[PDB]
């Protein structure tokens, strides 16, 4: 069938099934109901930087639709909704003064959604730190990033907390420190080479501990302020691609388990065991900060659940571990990634060059976690494949690829939950296509179309398959 058997009663009791977007890439109204921008408004205002010249002014007008995207993801059987609140439509100066229209959205939506019956599933933020924070402060380079983040995310717990009961901090700060800091192809545009300067080699670590150190920071206020009262949970969204030697090698096992260790370790580590990976500590050395004990001890245990990201796989081949001049945290794994073993490729290709179809990849992370980890409650925060720019809009909503992708996906998370992985949820990104970062509006992740000329929204073929499989 082409549900595959999969429905609800293939998951289990009260697992929780939802979309997801972003703020900058659905909301639009990027600069009007007193939003202040972000440093995905400077960069994607700057030519050159997106595709098409193309930024999220007017995105997919979420903002003034709201309504009928809650009617649609309700008509589809979906559970909840995973968004994210633009910390410059709050504070317009990441700091200080509140925008209270940007307020009143966001109670509008939470509330729409609770009145529909979906689960609020709120990200504090997702890659749109305001352009005044970067100004004043250096972003996520400066340690006083924990404080600032830390008031941000007391005003929305207290203003929303006693609706929204699951929060996360970040999506994926690997990310974040990766395409800003080491290939400086993202806001702040930061590396060895760029204009803006940087230091491909130190930048990806400092980014990356301030990340960790904010977000322990967020939640030891929420635990010692608000958790008591508003008795909710809060995690992180992390990235997730699944590493497999690409032969038994000793040389290409130990290459795919630095590869886990540089891509999921980097944060699962400090926050499920209070340190860094041992490989990076020995590979990166004094590149790498030290937490103290104190905030070690603040890291450790401060995710309520773990969001996962999980889209792709590749296979690792490794080589001698030797003594390098450091050049970048992408160098310093000292692995090769490779895409075909014994002559064929390990999957086809999404519209996204790096978005290779591999469900087993889903069954390998997930698995890898519950054993690696001690099987910490796991989110799935997004999962889903893009189609390309130019199609008709018939040829959008015939996304035969993306419903196989989602049963062959689900069916490899399915094998991993059936055999003991403590995972709660699934959310699917996206429900619409939207503003797909450098690629701007050439990528179409959504299980609804959306008519970037109209506006106007059709479910895809896709959209009407999670409507069969989640039918309560
Ligand atoms: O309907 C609005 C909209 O729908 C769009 O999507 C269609 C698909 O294109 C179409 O293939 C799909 O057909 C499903 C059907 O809904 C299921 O009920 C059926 O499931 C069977 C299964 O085949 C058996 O093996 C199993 O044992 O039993 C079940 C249930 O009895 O499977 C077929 C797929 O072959 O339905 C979608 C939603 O209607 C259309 O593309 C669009 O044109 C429409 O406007
Ligand atoms: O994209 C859909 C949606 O989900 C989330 O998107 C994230 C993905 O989770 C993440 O895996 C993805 O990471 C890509 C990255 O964008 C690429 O730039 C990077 O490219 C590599 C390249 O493949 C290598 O050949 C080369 O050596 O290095 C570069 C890195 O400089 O590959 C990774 C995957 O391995 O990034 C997505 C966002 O850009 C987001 O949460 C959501 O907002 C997205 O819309
Ligand atoms: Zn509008």
């Amino acid at each position: 069938n082409w549900l595959g058997g999969l429905s609800r009663a293939a998951f289990p009791k009260r697992f929780v099934f939802g979309t997801v977007t972003s703020a900058y890439q659905v909301e639009g109204m990027a600069a009007s109901g007193g939003r202040g921008p972000s440093i995905w408004d400077a960069f994607a205002h700057t030519p050159g930087n997106v595709a098409g010249n193309q930024n999220g002014d007017v995105a997919t007008d979420q903002y003034h639709r709201y309504k009928e995207d809650v009617n649609l993801m309700k008509s589809l059987n979906f559970d909840a909704y995973r968004f994210s609140i633009s910390w410059s439509r709050i504070f317009p100066d990441g700091e200080g003064r509140v925008n209270q229209e940007g307020v009143a959205y966001y109670n509008n939506l939470i509330n729409y959604l609770l009145q529909k019956g979906i689960t609020p599933y709120v990200n504090l933020y997702h890659y749109d730190l305001p352009l005044a924070l970067e100004k004043k402060y250096g972003g996520w380079l400066n340690a006083k990033m924990a404080d600032l983040f830390t008031e941000y995310a007391d005003f929305c717990f207290k203003t929303f907390g006693n609706r929204v009961k699951h929060w996360f901090t970040f999506n994926e700060p690997r990310i974040v420190a990766l395409l800003g800091y080491d290939a400086g192809t993202n806001p702040p545009k930061r590396c060895t080479k760029c204009a803006a300067g940087g230091n491909s080699a130190t930048e990806p670590y400092i980014v990356a501990h301030n990340f960790l150190l904010s977000h322990a920071a967020a939640v030891a206020r929420y635990r010692t302020k608000y958790q008591a009262a508003q008795q909710g949970k809060v995690g992180i969204v992390l990235d997730f691609n699944w590493y497999e030697a690409l032969s038994n090698s000793t040389e290409d096992q130990a290459a795919a388990q630095r590869a886990r260790d540089f891509h999921i370790g980097w944060y699962l580590d400090p926050l499920i065991n209070g340190h860094y990976p041992q490989i990076m500590q020995d590979l990166v050395k004094d590149r790498l900060p030290k937490f103290t004990p104190e905030q070690a001890r603040l890291v450790k245990g401060s995710a309520d659940y773990i969001g996962i990201n999980q889209y792709t796989a590749s296979y690792m081949k490794g080589q001698q571990l030797m003594q390098q001049t450091p050049t970048s945290y992408s160098a310093d794994w000292q692995v090769t990634a490779v895409f075909a073993k014994n002559g064929k490729p390990i999957g086809p290709q999404a519209n996204s060059n790096w978005l290779y179809i591999v469900p087993w990849g889903m069954y390998g992370c997930v698995n890898y976690i519950k054993q690696k980890y001690g099987n910490p409650t796991v989110v799935i925060t997004g999962n889903g494949m893009d189609q390309p720019a130019n199609l008709s809009r018939d040829q959008y909503l015939r996304d035969t690829t993306r419903v196989h992708f989602y049963r062959s996906y689900l069916t490899q998370l399915k094998k991993a939950i059936d055999e003991g992985a403590n995972v709660a949820g699934y959310f699917a990104w996206s429900l619409l296509d939207n503003f797909e970062w450098l690629s701007g509006y050439t990528s179409k992740f959504g299980i609804v179309y959306v008519d970037f000329n109209t506006l106007e929204r059709h479910p895809k073929a896709s959209a009407y398959w999670f409507r069969d499989m989640l039918k309560h």
